[PDB]
């Protein structure tokens, strides 16, 4: 067929970049040295496509920090979905730090950031790209889209954790 065009991304076809298995290890568990300072070696992320957009890949300027989250942030997932816009797409680990039936146990979760405004390339490209991650993202924790900053809502997040059974998120704050 016309598969003379390698983009690896108009029919959803990128390569992830190796950091993707990183990403869902960087939120793995307790896996901190000391999280005194673990939590600035950067584990929160957002990709987006290397170069021409294929690799899942770190690349646009979001991340966050997980200890951060209690400065410019403050325990919730907002502030990550504000590092999420509406002019791009990506996949997403934010180490998630919420309680549950089994209680404090942070678990990140796989964010499909996709704005239904984005260009066609990054919605249609995810489409096949989450099977890429996925490859290394064995344990996403917790694959979760949103087509709008609010499916990333830590209510609806307390459902995705708070739909199980979790205690915060969808206990104690929401």
């Amino acid at each position: 067929t016309m598969i003379t065009p390698s983009s690896g991304n108009s029919a959803s076809g990128v390569q992830v970049a190796d950091e993707v298995c990183r990403i869902f290890y960087d939120m793995k568990v307790r896996k901190c040295s000391t999280p005194e300072e673990i939590k600035k070696r950067k584990k929160a992320v957002i990709f987006c496509l290397s170069a021409d957009k294929k690799c899942i890949i770190v690349e646009e300027g979001k991340e966050i920090l997980v200890g951060d989250v209690g400065v410019t942030i403050t325990d919730p997932f907002k502030h990550f979905v504000g590092m999420l816009p509406e002019k791009d797409c990506r996949y997403a680990l934010y180490d998630a730090s919420f309680e549950t039936k089994e209680s404090r146990k942070e678990e990140l979760m796989f964010f499909l950031w996709a704005p239904e405004l984005a260009p066609l390339k990054s919605k249609m490209i995810y489409a096949s790209s989450k099977d890429a991650i996925k490859k290394k993202f064995q344990g996403i924790k917790h694959e979760c889209q949103a087509n709008g900053p609010e499916d990333l809502n830590r209510a609806c997040i307390a459902e995705k954790l708070g739909g199980s059974l979790i205690v915060a998120f969808e206990g104690c704050p929401v």
